């Protein structure tokens, strides 16, 4: 346990963004994909990347979501851009992102209760091939605390 220091800066985009978080995109062994900028809205989950078109999901869409001490992940359902997956990113700061997501999905007016955690079950086994395009879908999730967004019967 030690703390750091930044040896230089020379970007308009500061360490310390409330809002803005600098992200890497990871797939299943945890290898650096591609970089972007995530962007938190009182709307929806928004991502900044190159040319390539913006990425968001509406926070109705998130049926769970979690973060570790380096790395912050969430489960997208089929209403969405990039289809149903999981999708995780690597952050020094994914705490502040899970912290600022359950905020701003909470400010809509939504019923909410306390409730006991049940036993979640696996899947039988299945596999497949590259389909449609997108992020890195994990088949399984990274993250060792989930939380959970919307709920209705």
């Amino acid at each position: 346990g030690s703390s750091g220091s930044s040896g230089l800066n020379r970007d308009s985009v500061p360490d310390n963004h409330p809002t803005k978080f600098k992200v890497t995109n990871v797939d299943d062994e945890g290898v650096e994909l591609g970089s972007g900028v995530m962007e938190l809205t009182q709307s929806e989950l928004v991502l900044h990347l190159h040319r390539r078109e913006a990425v968001r999901w509406p926070y109705l869409c998130l049926r769970r979501y979690g973060y570790d001490s380096n790395l912050f992940s969430f489960e997208s359902g089929r209403r969405c851009q990039t289809g149903q997956g999981i999708f995780a990113f690597k952050c020094s700061r994914a705490e502040e992102i899970f912290n600022l997501l359950q905020d701003l999905m909470q400010c809509n007016s939504i019923n909410v209760m306390e409730e006991p955690v049940i036993i979640t079950s696996g899947s039988s086994g299945s596999s497949g091939s590259s389909g449609s395009s997108g992020l890195f879908r994990l088949r399984h999730f990274p993250c060792g605390n989930v939380n959970y967004g919307y709920q209705q019967q």
